[PDB]
């Protein structure tokens, strides 16, 4: 039961800042934590950072973490049941860091069993038949997934031509043939040696508190295994590579079931700068309506039609996963018909079309939380981003107050059109099981060593510090 | 167990190229392969390059690496003294992608010993307290190191500024606390179990015996720790964007010895027939008026040394002085001697223009003289993966064409004060006691990077 009767809302200290603050820093320690504000509630939720690199260093490793997740969140959830069931819920996520955790709900155990699970997953114990049936059925999970649909296996290719490494399901599938159990068995403390662990937390609780459960999971961890701070010439991000300023590439992909043609493009404008931000966004909401009418509607090129963003390695983007099953080039070309449709909607955006437009992404934009995880979800975003102006919403804002008609010829010229010089743009063909007016299109190549192919090409900058 | 008996050389059969040829490539080896046709010499010399992806994992695993050749180096060098006595010499050494292996002497008996030699590396026992010893005397010899020359350290910024990643001394430091024995000794079958070995085989040898003998020892490394291949992506390669005008420095004042270091860099490009010829010859046009003048005539300190960088496949300027001076003092130093040579080169007329050509060029010429001397040469033509074997007389072609004013073209757009290919970047050392650089952590937070280099 462990008494949920401690609910009485704790008023906000002489320390009133509008957001959570990094109020604990060391080599190991990195805090956050405003409280509730337009709830008032006795939940708290909560936000927490692992790192290792071993979690992006080998396919073998990586089904092992995962698996290790698997059994490991399989296990405690048979003590959880009544516990999560008192409403308090919790969250283990692999990633492409290393696992996730955020933890959910009323404050009737939170530091107590909050130092049950760090403890549990510090140390836990494994059975080998378990063992063997969560990595078979793991293992039947995997060559099922050779045969997905276009759109989720485009956004498979969306996760995988977006990145500095990403091992395929064939670089796993050949990885487990070799698997034992006092393998990673033995390699999990050596898994995790060394983390830093940044703490996001929310809600009906005390600053002082905060830094005694923050001291008290470190200190936890530490009694384990001796878990050492990492170092800042060891936490690494991974960037976005840059095109030949005009030289866009794609290749094909021919399905076997499917005898759906699928394709999806992307761009790259700049970073999360203030121009650009609202540049997608106004621009992806200006194909959202007209285009809604137009391809989709208008000309019916498919059943699956979608257009909207994508934000890769902190940058964003612009996605459209539309399936069907025509030549693809001639999809493109119909694409191609839609950027004159935009060239000459330039002008014909008139003073309504844009005020409507704005304010209905402002409205888009705006939006108070309803949930105390509304917003932390999106914060996280800015944590796993490194960013932390959580204001700058409102410097999206005063960009929106920002944008005029002219920018968009500006922004068409060396960034969106075919002569552009400063052109970025993406596209892939996955072709299917069997599968008015041509501008002079640069003939693109074929992409066949991917490797060689992003082997060489520069990347982005990262950020001028707040 | 071995005496070499084989000296009846083996004549120059259908193979009518005069170059290392890439016969044999599968998903672990990748033979290289050359016979004999200069000096026709009895000895059969090799070299072999052991990547690993555990080479960047840790300082710790560094020293595993690291201190694991070297006491197993020392430890078979017991066995080895046969060998050694028998003058046929070998070598293996680390790299920062892993390890290397080198084998000389005579093409009789390399195979078998050759194969003892890998048996015995893979089918290795452990020592405790020998190797106690063996890691507190790196110990101390870390600890040693912290008092080294400031040129010395200033190719250690060679090595440090110059990569994706690397680690430090100080990291180095703490972690050998973290060593334990059993440690490495389960990270060896960690280690072995997945590593790569190119093949690369010169001398007096035929092509379908090297061949066995070659699957020979992969196959007897496949037999012992089973070792898969790697993906080619899982070959990846470690630069720093600049803003390409800004000039960059940091000092790191030194503890022991009272001279301060000094140098100023610049990254050209990789190494294509233009740059090459770009630095060689800029590089060399201003040595000679700096042995002049600023060695000479100004005497400030006797390490005061200017040269080019090769290294990554990525070209590089030096300038190697050590001399304990005020920083800007010796900066405005370095910059008249710019504006010395901004204006000598004009002053150079076509005469000391082609006698210098031909000093580069007798500098470029010379002969073959060993299989060592080459294949040394070889070797660096493999670690970039490039293996162009005749850019001997292609330079030299592209040499001549070079002009004086071709050279003002290579100044203005990268040399000038005002040059927007400005490649300027300084480090500074202190003695024994723009804008500023905050954090290495700064140093490569924010940035692009580079295309890499076609290989071949």
């Amino acid at each position: 039961e462990f008494i949920p009767t401690n609910f009485e809302i704790l008023p906000l200290e002489k320390e009133a800042t509008p957001y959570p603050a990094l109020i604990k820093d060391t080599a190991m320690s990195k805090l956050w934590f405003k409280q509730d504000d337009k709830f008032f509630l006795p939940k708290a939720n909560l936000n927490f950072e692992f790192f290792s690199p071993f979690a992006y260093v080998d396919p073998l490793h990586s089904n092992m973490a995962y698996l290790y997740l698997e059994l490991l969140k399989d296990s405690l959830n048979e003590y959880a049941y009544a516990a999560e069931l008192a409403g308090l819920s919790y969250d283990l996520q692999n990633t492409i860091y290393g696992m996730y955790l955020s933890v959910k709900g009323y404050n009737d155990k939170q530091p107590i069993l909050l130092k049950k699970i760090i403890e549990k997953m510090a140390t836990f114990e494994i059975d080998e038949k378990r063992f063997e049936i969560i990595k078979e059925a793991y293992m039947r999970s995997l060559n099922n997934f050779r045969a997905e649909q276009p759109h989720q296996h485009a956004m498979y290719y969306l996760r995988l031509l977006m990145t500095e490494v990403a091992w395929t399901k064939d670089e796993l599938k050949e990885a487990l043939d070799d698997v034992t159990l006092p393998r990673l068995k033995a390699f999990i403390p050596q898994l995790l040696s060394r983390l830093h662990i940044e703490a996001l937390l929310h809600g009906n609780i005390t600053k002082q508190a905060a830094l005694g459960i923050m001291q008290m999971v470190e200190d936890t961890l530490i009694e384990h295994a001796h878990t050492k701070p990492l170092l800042p010439s060891q936490l690494v991000r991974y960037r976005e590579v840059q095109l030949p300023d005009r030289g866009w590439f794609v290749y094909q992909q021919r399905n076997e079931v499917h005898n759906n043609s699928g394709i999806e493009i992307y761009y790259q404008t700049d970073m999360q700068s203030t121009s650009e931000n609202m540049f997608l966004e106004l621009f992806a909401q200006i194909i959202s309506e007209p285009a809604f009418n137009t391809l989709r509607t208008k000309e019916q090129l498919g059943y699956i039609v979608f257009s909207g963003p994508r934000r890769a390695n902190g940058i964003q983007g612009l996605r459209f996963i539309i399936q069907s099953e025509k030549p693809p080039h001639y999809l493109e070309s119909r694409v191609e018909a839609f950027l004159i449709t935009m060239e000459k909607s330039i002008e014909d955006m008139t003073e309504e079309a844009f005020q409507k437009h704005i304010q209905a992404l402002a409205i888009r934009r705006l939006d108070k939380p309803k949930k105390l995880s509304a917003e932390s979800a999106k914060y996280w975003g800015e944590i796993i981003s490194q960013q932390y102006n959580f204001d700058r919403d409102n410097t999206e804002v005063a960009y929106l107050k920002t944008l005029t008609k002219e920018d968009i010829i500006k922004f068409y010229k060396e960034m969106l059109a075919v002569d552009a010089p400063r052109r970025h743009k993406v596209s892939v063909h996955v072709l299917a099981r069997e599968m008015s007016q041509a501008p002079a299109l640069p003939q693109p190549e074929v992409i066949q060593n991917m490797t060689e192919f992003k082997r060489g090409l520069p990347l982005f900058p990262l950020v001028k510090p707040h």
